[PDB]
């Protein structure tokens, strides 16, 4: 159906975001932010709903997402967390912006 087809487009986007093509700026988003490892002892006080591409991949594989909108909400939550926690001129924010550009332009090519 339409939902299955739209979720296949989402899975295609997810595969691209995890691909070597985008690795130079995607890598901070591959796994959950390790707040303790990075010394970010305020991270989980500021970010109430952590999200990352490994979590999106697990949710896609487990058929957690019922539609494209639900998938997109998690990918955008991941970027929003980065923009909320970090100063806007930090390298990780520049990398978030670049990966979100990849995401938004391909998400816009969703089949109707
Ligand atoms: C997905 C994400 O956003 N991760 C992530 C993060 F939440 C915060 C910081 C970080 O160090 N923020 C600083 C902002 C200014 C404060 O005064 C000191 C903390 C770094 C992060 O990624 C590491 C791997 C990174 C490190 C360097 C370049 C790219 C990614």
């Amino acid at each position: 159906g339409k939902l299955s087809e739209q979720l296949k487009h989402c899975n295609g986007i997810l595969k691209e975001l995890l691909s070597k093509k985008h690795a130079a700026y995607a890598w901070p988003f591959y796994k959950p932010v390790d707040a303790s490892a990075l010394g970010l002892h305020d991270y989980h006080d500021i970010i109430k709903h952590p999200m990352d591409l490994s979590t999106v991949k697990r949710k896609m594989e487990n058929r957690d997402y019922r539609d494209a909108q639900e998938f997109a909400a998690d990918v955008r939550l991941m970027f929003s967390n980065c923009y909320k926690y970090n100063p806007p001129d930090h390298d990780v924010v520049a990398m978030a912006r670049k990966l979100q550009d990849v995401f938004e332009f391909r998400y816009a090519k969703m089949p109707d």
